[PDB]
């Protein structure tokens, strides 16, 4: 019964620890309907990242104390090896969970970020663009490109890509180091790495083919703002 039960807490730890991983993920992004601002998903985003971030860190808090109950079932000493190549073990199922967990945040966005999905769908536009005249050129209110600058939808998408990233914070290792990174490791990873690289492809063919259709406004409204009223004597003679 000793053995028995010593064997079933085992069991029971490690299968809380998989639990906990699958429902943290949820859904990286909600779509709100119909369309309203770049700052404004910003503002209704900010509110579920903090809901989700929160959720996360208490489901990584309870899989750690379930690690500390391994231990006192077990009632293996740390220093002894064969308790620390498990506790190796557990950390990689809670890395491959977060890598998981960020890999379906990041491609929910991908069916709304990528726009062949999107004109099959009805869901049609979900940002929503605001178009002023500018002596320069033709300015967006999000300026389509990464800017690097104020505020743009790639420093918001990058902004949102963070949040999932970010979440390695909540997880803080899984034993040996008290203070530990999640993100080098998940950035490892070669699936995340071809997810987060589809994203920036979808965001670079809206900008290309925007721009041609920004450009025919371009061709003769960008030229007359260009030039000045003291044109017409010109135009006369």
């Amino acid at each position: 019964d000793q053995l028995f039960e010593t064997v079933n807490k085992m069991k029971d730890s490690l299968q809380k620890i998989h639990k906990s991983l699958a429902n943290f993920n949820v859904k990286i992004i909600e779509r709100k309907n119909r369309p309203m601002s770049p700052d404004d998903y910003d503002q209704f985003l900010k509110a579920i990242f903090s809901n989700k971030l929160t959720i996360v860190k208490d489901n990584g808090n309870q899989i750690q104390k379930l690690v500390k109950e391994v231990l006192d079932a077990v009632k293996a000493d740390k220093k002894q090896n064969s308790w620390k190549n498990y506790n190796d073990y557990v950390n990689v199922i809670v890395i491959e969970g977060i890598s998981t967990a960020i890999q379906t945040a990041l491609l929910h966005l991908n069916e709304q970020i990528n726009p062949v999905f999107i004109k099959r769908n009805d869901i049609s536009p979900l940002f929503d663009i605001r178009l002023e005249l500018g002596q320069s050129g033709i300015q967006f209110d999000p300026e389509i490109g990464e800017s690097s600058n104020q505020l743009t939808v790639r420093n918001t998408i990058r902004n949102w890509i963070n949040d999932f990233f970010n979440i390695a914070g909540t997880i803080q290792r899984l034993d040996t180091t008290m203070p530990g990174d999640f993100l080098q490791e998940i950035r490892s990873f070669f699936e995340i790495k071809q997810c987060l690289a589809m994203i920036t492809q979808n965001l670079e063919w809206i900008e290309n083919e925007c721009n041609q259709f920004r450009a025919r406004f371009d061709t003769y409204s960008y030229l007359w703002t260009e030039d000045e009223q003291i044109s017409f004597n010109r135009f006369l003679d």
